[PDB]
């Protein structure tokens, strides 16, 4: 019944140009991380990008502990699709509203950025022009229902898809797997469907 939440938040791919200042010990990080894609995955790992990737992962998993602390909500639901755009690689985090007004959302928000600075950049902030931002009505704060996940977000295909986390039981394979996804927004626009015919007839 509650709403979401989007946090857009821009991932760094370039060092020299996107993390200009940034540690050394940082850069090895990036660079230790490997990562494998789950046996139930239809994915091709060839078109994902490790480092990004590394990065990325911390900073939703991070993001979302702060989240719950602010929130107070332990089990928050919670979907993160990070991708590979046009200009930047970029994650989309919407998270449900439960525990956080949208008076004070900026506020908190805020209080989050500053510590995936310190933790992941290690005090260096990125130079990604509006990089950590959440959505808005043109206004206030946006929320939107479920469906976006399945109208926005599955649909997305290798390799502007990159990867994929949740907590949400409908869709926990759905993250890293395509053939599950065209499932899901077949059923979703079916649903949608069944829908209106009902509503005409009537
Ligand atoms: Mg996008």
């Amino acid at each position: 019944m509650p709403g979401f939440y989007e946090i857009v938040i821009k991932v760094p791919s370039d060092l020299d140009e996107h993390l200009p200042g940034i540690s050394d010990s940082f850069v090895n990080w990036v660079a230790e991380k490997e990562w494998e894609l789950p046996p139930d995955s239809d994915m091709d790992l060839n078109l994902i990008e490790q480092a990004p990737l590394t990065v990325a992962e911390k900073l939703q998993r991070d993001f979302l502990t702060e989240w719950r602390r602010v929130s107070k909500a332990p089990e928050a639901l919670f979907f993160v699709q990070f991708e590979k755009g046009e200009s930047y690689f970029h994650m989309h985090v919407l998270v449900e509203t439960t525990g956080v007004k949208s008076m004070v959302l900026g506020r908190f928000l805020s209080q989050i950025r500053e510590k995936l600075i310190q933790r992941i950049y290690r005090g260096i902030e990125p130079t990604l022009p509006n990089w950590f931002a959440v959505t808005k009505t043109r206004g206030g704060n946006k929320v939107v229902d479920e469906s976006y996940i399945p109208n926005y977000l599955l649909p997305k295909t290798q390799p502007e898809l990159q990867w994929a986390w949740t907590n949400m039981e409908q869709y926990l394979s759905a993250c890293l797997n395509l053939t599950e996804r065209k499932r899901l927004v077949a059923q979703h626009l079916t649903h949608v469907s069944q829908t209106q015919e009902q509503n005409k007839e009537n």
